């Protein structure tokens, strides 16, 4: 029944609200100009980025320890959308704990592109914006972290997902049964096949004119495991480099 998978969509959506207070469609209202009171104040270069501090210990280790704060947020609200997620909370302790261990990154890159336009990505609730020039321009290793997830999210955007579809597709990703050391791939596998045909049916609905989106959408979640290895690598290199700075303890057990 196909009305037993709109009702899980519908619910997957409701508690996506409610887990995640910046959505896409507030994030797109925000970027392009359906505001006179929600525009952001944007941040290109140095002196800009202190008149930021102002309206809202070098540069490029504070954005950095930004960025780690505000990942550590990030994954607290997907811990509890993951508790919504019909079945995660009945999973063993264990396995709930590695699906989101190789989960919360994936999601983490897949929402990021919903704050990001070719040009830069929106920060700090969407009350700045900070150009793709300007974090690229950050000394080394620093310069270049965030290039491949723009680049990312200029193909990932260009699919046009809402939110509703995005909700089922986050889903998706979490209840993975191929998560390296999973003790229960069965009871796994039988949440996410729920999923898939719950994404299909979305889709399909919310994208008639759309031919072959959900194999398509499928195919990215390749893009997002090359963004986490990527990331993972570069990690490798600032411990080295910084032996002042530090990785957060959240974010630390993540990556072990
Ligand atoms: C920050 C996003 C970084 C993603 C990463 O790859 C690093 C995450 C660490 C990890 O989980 O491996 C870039 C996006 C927006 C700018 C972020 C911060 C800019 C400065 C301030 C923003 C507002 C408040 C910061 C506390």
């Amino acid at each position: 029944e196909s009305a037993d998978l709109r009702a899980l969509a519908k619910h997957l959506y409701d508690s996506y609200i409610k887990s995640f207070p910046l959505t896409k469609a507030k994030a797109r209202a925000i970027l392009t100009g359906k505001t006179t009171d929600k525009s952001p104040f944007v941040i290109y270069d140095m002196n800009s980025l202190m008149m930021g501090e102002d309206k809202i210990k070098e540069v490029a280790i504070r954005i950095f320890q930004g960025c780690q704060f505000r990942s550590v947020e990030a994954v607290q609200e997907i811990t509890e959308y993951a508790k919504s997620i019909p079945g995660f909370v009945n999973l063993d302790l264990n396995d709930q704990v590695t699906l989101l261990k190789y989960g919360v990154h994936e999601i983490i890159y897949t929402m990021l592109a919903s704050l990001m336009n070719k040009d830069g990505v929106l920060i700090s609730e969407g009350q700045g914006f900070m150009t793709r020039e300007f974090l690229k321009s950050l000394r080394k290793p620093f310069g270049d972290f965030m290039e491949p997830k723009f680049e990312f999210a200029v193909k990932f955007n260009a699919l046009e997902l809402d939110d509703s579809d995005l909700a089922i597709f986050i889903a998706v990703i979490i209840l993975s049964g191929d998560r390296p050391g999973l003790l229960n791939v069965k009871p796994i596998e039988d949440i996410q096949d729920n999923l898939l045909q719950a994404l299909e049916l979305q889709l399909k609905l919310n994208h008639p004119e759309s031919s072959q989106l959900f194999a398509k959408l499928l195919q990215k979640m390749t893009d997002l495991r090359q963004i986490v290895t990527e990331h993972v690598q570069l990690l490798q290199v600032i411990k080295k480099t910084e032996t002042d700075m530090s990785l957060h303890p959240l974010l630390q057990e993540i990556y072990k």
